[PDB]
């Protein structure tokens, strides 16, 4: 019949309606196109699937740092410009140049940088301030974050304008100079009066203060220079973004390394229109950066850009929490693309939803008319490691794949200093 | 034939889908119409508005830009939320109307233009701080619209109609020499005597620091929304903005969008009028505060709302749930194409928003269905769609041809 | 036997759908009624109410104007919630009352008029300041409530029950002023020793300073919707007011509401006494204290309320879903015209309302006599008739009668 | 069948497979040493995947661990073990061997800042010594208690004066005023100061120092660093031990070294050679550990092995979240599920689940979706009876746990 060493489950009579489960060099030669194509799990991804974006969901140890190595080689082999959420610099030390960028405040080949670097017209103010100060979890701590961004904003501003844009000064005015003295310094901003005047003026300075002295921290004790991810994006000579950092200081460096990805996210949909870009945004664990401000946007209208987005997700609870469920729901749902490593068994929620997603099919088979799940929650809760369905966005059948461990010889040193 | 599932012998009840070209069929009719993916639109359905529900990249702008231009086509005027003046560059034409602040085409405008009575002010205080997302941040809100409605209300009576003025008091004065500006004002006590008192003007403050910004940048100028409706040799209406600046131009937007659905409910008695509102993203305003109203009074008026969405978390993000229900049930068509199979939520919100059906099988057999499985809509190429018009209209999944259209004048125009 | 499913041979139990016709023979009674989607009314159901839930544009207005129409013919006296006053246009008489604070032709009116006890300040504050629709926005309703009645109450009491001169006591004279006016009053001491004591102070202003308004800009007169509910020789009130300002007279129109509900619990023993309250759209309104109880205790009063309502997700962010369900259970009689097919949620409360049904057929099933995608597809002016008590439901044609136009709907004062 | 409990079947097609325990013995079996869950030898590859042992009270959680630990020191591998009532210690515990107990006389002695190296270091314990608050508000004390404890630890080590009874006099004996002026130079100087959310913040951290310091001062000094011991291979194992009766006043001191481990793993130098095993009795029991996840995720480099008890998947709720608590479990791709109480149906269904269903062939042919275990088969397991799900493509079986015995080799606990 049909539905062998290809479905699950029994094999059928007739296949009528749903998602179609097709065998691994099936669908590899199905997606095979005549221009020069990146792979998923060796399977040669659609061109126009690019800019759709691609979700790798599996469980830790399942091999999702591998596809997305794969997946970033391939694409330098066509000559295609990225930015890599780093983790050790793994990537950095098998893909990395010398025309590349790195981004890390300890280590030595960090280029200089600033938020002001990205400052070009007035509405920039705000639109990095949103980069520095990500989205509160909460409400009320989204409360606060808005008026940290009102006192970084405005305070920033005016360091510029007087000539000093410093972060260091900028520190000092918003988490160290005595509350009367930064009113005073304010005089004259659009933050004069509402910071003052009535207890709850002074309570959301206070709440100002302590979002700032969280968030900014990092991007004080960065290296300064010129550099500019804006600038960067626009000059096509420029290299790939490599943003390293080593995982004992992850929580540390968690709002910095939010603020650069979240900068690339903005900055994109301001570049000119240019349909041969093509720009890679490698994110490895979507769940373990801040709420971000314009990944959502970026994702939807990265296109002209030719932005594309590939983040590795462990648990879809991690998300949740981050975002919230109804922020989270839209920003998977803005992935079209999505990958199934398997996840572990302790945690059947998870693989319901993978189960889910990889949706039902209605089939006839003999002795008739079934619905049911291409893949159930069970087979994803006993996928070996390095084992991944596929499933491209459109109208295309997922396909169970074995990735395969390729080896990458060490050009360069993952962590210098 | 038409239908994804295994084939039937006899139809009982439910939604009933058709072929493409069979609803083509069924739908034309005598008069002109507008077309929905190719699909003429049933005129009783045009005032019953339509919502355009699909993934990013599915096709949306094109079935929008198509709907436009067969309207167009017709000769009905229309306001259009515009991103990166795309429609403008198409469909523009010079006794066309645009806003934007940062255009040199746009023409001036300030609240200030609307207000013709004295309930006109919280109306349109309503426009330019639209609802808070939460019961507290919507309790912040109503503070604003207080302190804006009456400020402003002075601001004209004294003879300074001005958003600098305005906004100078509001956000910038003293809180000493705005309690005295307000003096005189139905605002003059209720924002003092307490500490609460005190809290809720700060609170007023904060609001109105955060909206009115764009306002007052925005180049001074005599035209009204209002006016504009009345005048039926007025062109249409382009609102129009650079992607960049969509979060800082969200509160301006909302606010002219909102005018244009409370404005439409004083337009005079004519049945022959004719306007359409295309929202490309009813999710990327604000929390509208007309546009419920607008949506269930504006047919005496003749207003066609069509509005584009992706996630149905995203309205109900912005709206809230029970809310966010009601504003979608209030677009009685439909047209859903296909979303990322990332997300089956959505999947089976527009799988069950399509319906089942109870049909009769091979003796015989009854069953219910799902017309269209969730799957189904998880598989949907780009620029396919299902289309189910208002009212007792079979479905019909149809291809979305995208048309190409000459650009007849620039998106932007940098204003130096 | 008219049915959507498949034709059964036996019934069991359930819901169960009759024609049209059949329906109509069915409810046909001896006495003189009114009629809904052109369907004889049972007369026990009438005060046992009427819901009429249905998509914008099916045609809600439509079946009330019928029903109000052949009401009026057997000549009830009514309360009709009048958008655009196009009932007021359509069968309003001389006699008739107008409450429309803009409308050349209303009523001078003041919650004051309403007052005759003690104990009907608060009831009455309770219609002026309808309920909050948080816990916490209610608990500040509560101290507007309580400045509005003491200040109210003293302002009688010295001789001058002046709306306007309750509106600048508890909005615009100062803070201290208005403790000392309140000095004497139960308010006396409540609003004041601590700051809780102010912040409450401060949340009463707010409350009265948004309700207030439109009732200090009605015009003066003697008018008592006590009083006209007792007079037998009174007309019909019609509440009226344009869509355009909807909002801004949508505290305004729930007190006059109100009041009606509160009220008609006072009106003496009288069994041949017929009064309907029309609402068209109940979601628009606030959220009313006191129709809980007009809709559970106004048999005697011989109260019969029908109501339209769109979405249940309406209804349920004005009063709350426990309350939503409590008010929507009140309503006996149920009408289904057919919603959108973008809400699959009520269209699933309705097929749900509707009920199941078990039956043998081929054999035994369960189903729901209208599939929730049936009233997706209903056309408009279609609706399912569904009355209260042990009688089938039916699918109806609802017919669109002119009625010419016996007076102007508006005339601007 | 004599694996699956429930009718045999003809073919099996999909899903979770169930085997019996000798078979399952044999297929785990490998070549290298290995250690064993309930008698069957774990693939090795699943060691760093770590492993949670789910089970009602007094079903051989303990049975089960003390086992696994013991194959695991036959083995030679090193491992830190939560071990209440110094049971682990009197068996196991050497006298290269090292115990934290503020209340044993053989007790290192001990300060979080031997764990400080760089300066990133202070947050990171600050979060070790203040874990995690249970609900979002609970967080924001936490986190303001962590500010104030980082900044003045870092100013007494500082100044040279290094000492807990230091840094617990100033963060909550010292009057108010006296703090602030020890803080003027840090960054904590004017954070906490200049309005009266400023000085709840900084009483709300008092507060949250005052519960957690407490056990941290009374703890004997030392110069004993968690940290130095990861790297000393010549190290022995570590036993965190503690009597019951202590249980609830030891929580956030036990919490705090459980934590130093799992971030400090994060940092030990390239070596595949490492094997350490990190077992704690009871998950729930502990507080919520800042570094637990990354630790879960990130150790396979320093080859860390984390075994882990639980009883109710509600108390892990309780303790992190749903959300966060669903993320743990997650990490944790090995199960052990030793059969609940049966006036606990969820938590019987949650294993059922996790265990899954399989897609069978049986002979009335008929196709069969069924749970491989019921939740009653869970319900009713008699004691020292496990269901053994290795992680990956293995078939999960139903094996018997043995009690074996183990002489005292060491008293378990000895008074200071
Ligand atoms: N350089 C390598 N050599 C051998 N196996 C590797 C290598 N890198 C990754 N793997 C395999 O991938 C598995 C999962 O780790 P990884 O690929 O990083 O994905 P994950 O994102 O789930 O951590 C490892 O358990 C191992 O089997
Ligand atoms: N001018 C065009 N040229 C080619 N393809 C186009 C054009 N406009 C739209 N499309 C197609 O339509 C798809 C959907 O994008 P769009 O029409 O903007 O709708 P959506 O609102 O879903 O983003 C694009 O991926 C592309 O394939
Ligand atoms: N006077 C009329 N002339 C023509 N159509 C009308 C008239 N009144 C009502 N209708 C019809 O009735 C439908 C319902 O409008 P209405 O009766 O106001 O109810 P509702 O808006 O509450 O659904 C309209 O769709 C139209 O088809
Ligand atoms: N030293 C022992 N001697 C006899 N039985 C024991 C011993 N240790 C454990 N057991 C058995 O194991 C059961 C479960 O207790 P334990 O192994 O501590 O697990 P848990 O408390 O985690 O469920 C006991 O009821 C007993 O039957
Ligand atoms: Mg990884
Ligand atoms: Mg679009
Ligand atoms: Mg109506
Ligand atoms: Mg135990």
């Amino acid at each position: 019949s049909v539905g062998q060493g290809e479905f699950g489950g029994a094999p059928f009579k007739r296949f009528l309606r749903g998602t179609r489960i097709v065998s691994g060099g099936k669908l590899k030669r199905m997606t095979r196109e005549k221009a020069k194509q990146v792979t998923v799990a060796g399977v040669p991804m659609p061109r126009d699937a690019e800019p759709r974006h691609l979700l790798v969901n599996g469980a830790t140890g399942t091999g999702k740092s591998v596809l997305l190595r794969e997946l970033a080689y391939t694409g330098l082999l066509r000559g295609d410009r990225m930015v890599i959420v780093d983790p050790n610099g793994d990537m950095l030390s098998k893909f990395g140049r010398d025309k590349d960028i790195i981004l890390n405040p300890y280590d030595q080949r960090t280029k200089g940088w600033s938020f002001f670097n990205e400052i070009r017209n007035d509405y920039d103010w705000q639109r990095y301030a949103l980069s520095v100060v990500p989205r509160g979890k909460t409400d009320e701590a989204e409360e606060w974050a808005s008026y940290g961004r009102l006192l970084l904003r405005e305070t920033a501003k005016k360091l510029a304008l007087i000539g000093t844009p410093s972060m260091r000064e900028l520190f000092h005015w918003t988490t160290i100079a005595t509350f009367d003295d930064l009113r005073g310094f304010l005089e004259g901003t659009l933050a004069e009066s509402l910071f003052a005047g009535s207890n709850e003026a002074s309570k959301a300075l206070t709440s100002a203060r302590f979002v700032l002295s969280d968030k900014l921290p990092e991007h004080v004790t960065m290296p300064d220079g010129d550099f500019s991810i804006r600038s960067w994006l626009e000059d096509p000579n420029g290299g790939n973004l490599f943003i390293t950092w080593r995982e004992d200081m992850g929580p540390a460096l968690r709002p910095l390394i939010s603020a650069w990805v979240d900068v690339v996210c903005t900055s994109i949909l301001s570049l000119p229109e240019e349909p041969k870009r093509r720009l890679w945004l490698f994110i490895d664990e979507l769940a373990s950066l801040e709420k971000l401000a314009s990944l959502a946007d970026a994702l939807t209208k990265g296109r002209k850009a030719g932005l594309r987005v590939v983040a590795g997700l462990q648990s879809t609870s991690q998300l949740d929490d981050v975002y919230g469920v109804k922020e989270a729901q839209t920003l998977r749902a803005s992935f079209r693309s999505l990958v199934v490593l398997g996840g572990s068994r302790t945690d059947p929620k998870t693989n319901e939803d993978m189960s889910l997603s990889l949706g039902e099919h209605e089939v006839e088979r003999d002795r008739e008319r079934v619905r049911e799940r291409v893949v159930m929650p069970a087979e994803i809760a006993n996928l070996p490691d390095l084992t991944a369905y596929v499933g491209f966005a459109g109208n295309r059948p997922i396909a169970k794949v074995p990735l395969e461990i390729k080896q990458f010889a060490n050009r360069q040193p993952a962590f210098v200093e």
